[PDB]
DNA sequence: CGCCCGCTTCGGGGCAACCCTGCCAGTCTAATACAAATCCGGCAATGGAGTCAAGACCAGGTTCG
């Protein structure tokens, strides 16, 4: 999107790349997903299992 | 000639147990300019509401003649 609206001979990948949707996807995977489960450690066997 | 209807299939809504147990989800042209409304801060009319000091006032329980 901003590869066009930005003026040429002025921009740089510091001004192009937005890391905020990237970091949000990782944080919404490790938080609040039904595979990012809470570590069930009431003994070493269930910790392993 | 074009005209219409009986089975077939395609789709579409409804339902599929019950106790506990858990707890808070997203993104960009950017500012001026002005006016009505609102609000809040400070004296300034209070007079009402409370507070004290003083006393007058009884009429009854306590003591002397």
């Amino acid at each position: 999107e901003r590869m066009t609206t930005q003026d040429v001979e002025a921009i740089t990948p510091q001004t192009l790349i937005n890391i905020r949707p990237v970091v949000a996807a990782i944080k919404e995977f490790f938080g609040t997903s039904q595979l990012s489960q809470f570590m069930d450690q009431n003994n070493p066997l269930s910790g392993l299992t």
